[PDB]
């Protein structure tokens, strides 16, 4: 019998980290892992891909943290199992604080 803590909680300590996530992790690194998982929709995949190479993309990094909050629980350890895979140095830094 154990408790989870809350969407905003989790999401708290990397976003914490925003300006290192949005400059670091592409969405366009892990748009396929992610849509796997269901935490990214086909509509914000195709969002994320028309700005694939622009500098734009590090707004919409930003901007997908709230997106992921909205399926905080299953967004949370998606992007932890994305960051492991492509990121893992990062993964362990934005982690081990």
């Amino acid at each position: 019998m154990s408790d989870y803590e809350n969407d905003d909680e989790c999401w708290s300590v990397l976003e914490g980290f925003r300006v290192t996530l949005t400059s670091v992790i592409d969405p366009s690194r892990i748009t396929p892992y992610l849509r796997q998982c269901k935490v990214l929709n086909p509509d914000d995949e195709e969002q994320v891909l028309s700005d694939p190479n622009l500098v734009i993309r590090k707004r919409k990094v930003g901007v997908l943290l709230d997106i992921l909050q909205r399926t905080g629980h299953k967004g949370y350890v998606a992007f932890l199992e994305s960051l492991e895979l492509y990121y893992p140095q990062l993964y362990k830094k934005v982690t081990g604080k």
